[PDB]
């Protein structure tokens, strides 16, 4: 068939949520597991399906890369060069940071030459490469992302002063040196030191009212004895709005805290851990791979571009591109160089290629290989595409 409605892979990891993707889309969850990431892809843990026999998607572009990737794609990558998930945070998620790409390159070479399996619990790169990562809010969608601007750390931190020595420093000049200081401490505390600070955060937690305290005791209940509790003190708290995005830079901490999300990533990443985990975090190393620079609040969405039906939101990369399309009752024409995936954000679509037709309803989804485009678009509500623009 010309479009192929996907069979997607749910992973029910522990912080998943057991009913969002039930009363968003009619997923169904008789046994109520949470239900953590929908994948959209390729992957070769869990590729996505194609039916009249059920056949792994990755074996299918395999068997037929430049006909279903088109030209460009599998001349530059190979392989379909995007994973597209559903993420549904019921928990809050540890806070991550991507290396460059420089250190990319020497990571997935330290722990290829240490013989770490790809899929072990201990790999933390799994490509040379600094793969860029987009997040775009379906229902409210609380994160941080970035370092605050200092002068608003400096506020944050003036009601908790006294709960490490290290934030006395920074408070005493306020830089980027005493920054990366405070973080590689707070993470570094120990026992006695490490319960002290965070008795006078919590102290702290019963004087101060609204964001970021709320964000504090928030996260308290599933992290308590974290000091990543110390995080949104100096790191942008966003709570974005459904349709509103973030592109997530290389060397810069983030955390995923609570909503419903897509998230377009390759296939294969790079992370180090900066809190809200109980495994251990190799602080010189995290450090090393942190640019303490703030980031302006006013600088934290991408900021989309609007050409008819089509919301663009440009990514400074090559690897992938992510576009929404409002749907009308008169069709449109979505067109593309490449593979893409076709997600019912909401409303319901009905997608035509010549005498084919195939609806999505919401959470549905479908691949066009390369070869077909373009297809015809229309409905009401609103479909998500992810594809490549080379
Ligand atoms: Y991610
Ligand atoms: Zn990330």
């Amino acid at each position: 068939a010309s479009m192929q409605k996907l069979i997607n892979s749910v992973q029910n990891y522990a912080w998943g949520s057991k009913t969002a993707l039930t009363e968003l889309y009619g997923i169904a969850n008789p046994q109520q597991q949470p239900m953590a990431e929908l994948w959209m892809g390729a992957h070769p843990k869990s590729s996505s399906r194609i039916t009249g026999e059920t056949v792994s998607l990755r074996d299918a572009i395999e068997k037929n890369k430049t006909a279903m990737l088109g030209e460009a794609v599998a001349n530059r990558f190979g392989e379909l060069p995007f994973l597209f998930k559903v993420l549904c945070a019921a928990q809050p998620l540890s806070i991550q940071v991507h290396p460059n790409k420089r250190n990319s390159e020497i990571g997935f070479a330290k722990e290829n030459a240490a013989g770490i399996p790809m899929d072990a619990a201990e790999r933390n790169y799994k490509d040379p490469n600094h793969k860029p990562e987009l997040v775009f809010a379906l229902t409210p969608f609380l994160a941080m992302n970035a370092f605050r601007e200092f002068s608003d750390i400096v506020s944050l931190l003036q009601p908790v002063a006294g709960a490490h020595s290290a934030i006395a420093h920074f408070l005493q000049v306020p830089n980027a040196e005493r920054l990366s200081q405070l973080f590689a401490s707070l993470l570094n505390m120990q026992g006695e030191e490490k319960s002290r600070a965070l008795a006078v955060l919590k102290a702290a937690l019963n004087s101060q009212q609204g964001e970021p305290w709320q964000t504090i005791r928030v996260i308290s209940e599933y992290y308590p004895d974290d000091s990543g509790l110390f995080s949104p003190l100096l790191l942008n708290v966003v709570k974005l709005n459904p349709g509103e995005a973030m592109f997530l830079f290389a060397e810069t901490p983030h955390a995923y805290l609570q909503g419903v999300a897509l998230e377009v990533m390759a296939n294969s990443d790079n992370v180090l851990r900066a809190g809200l985990t109980p495994k251990y975090i190799d602080i010189p190393e995290l450090v090393a791979n942190v640019k303490f620079e703030p980031k302006p609040a006013g600088e934290l969405l991408t900021a989309p571009v609007k050409s008819g039906a089509e919301l663009d939101f440009p990514i400074p990369v090559d690897d992938f591109a992510f576009s929404l399309h409002d749907l009308a009752l008169q069709e449109t024409s979505i067109g593309q160089h490449s593979a893409a995936i076709l997600f019912c954000v909401e409303g319901e679509a009905v997608l035509r290629k010549d005498e084919q037709r195939l609806v999505l309803k919401p959470g549905e989804s479908a691949f066009i290989g390369a070869d077909e485009s373009p297809v015809n678009a229309s409905g009401t509500g609103r479909l998500a595409r992810v594809y490549n623009k080379l």
